[PDB]
């Protein structure tokens, strides 16, 4: 399924090139430029864990989730990850726990050592 494709086929997209981000381009978006540190981004997601479960959906709620990009307001890859984006663009990333919750995970939904598959789709960006 799409986490065993990002897994076998994803780039990796970290600065150590230790492949603890892996993400696949699933909807190229619009142009070429992408969120500068600080801007307000707004993104729609899902969330898998690797036993296949669904940990977390903005859509079910019907708003996007909002941030500050690259201010660590969100785990390490979804700063590192997002920062790639185009508008429009939607990407499957796949993360290792060390660019997420590491050993301490976060209760109650993810395990210790957790290694996760998100789709994210950026709607807009903003200084
Ligand atoms: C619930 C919204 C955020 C939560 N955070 C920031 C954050 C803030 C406070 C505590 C833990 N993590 C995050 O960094 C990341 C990435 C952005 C989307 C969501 N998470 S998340 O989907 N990451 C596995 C998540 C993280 C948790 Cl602790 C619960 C849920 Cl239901 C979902």
């Amino acid at each position: 399924g799409a986490p065993a494709t990002v897994t076998e086929q994803g780039e990796d997209i970290t600065s150590k090139k230790d492949r603890g981000v892996l993400k696949i381009v699933k909807r190229v978006g619009n142009g070429e430029e992408t969120p500068m540190i600080g801007d307000k981004v707004y993104v729609h997601y899902k969330g898998k864990l690797s036993n296949g479960k669904k940990f977390d959906s903005s859509h079910d709620r019907n708003e996007p989730f909002v941030f500050s990009l690259g201010k660590g307001q969100v785990i390490k890859a979804w700063d590192i990850g997002v920062a790639t984006m185009k508008k429009g663009e939607i990407a499957h990333l796949l993360i290792k726990p060390e660019y997420a919750y590491g050993s301490a995970g976060s209760l109650p939904k993810i395990p210790s050592n957790a290694t996760l598959f998100f789709e994210i789709e950026l709607l807009d960006f903003k200084g």
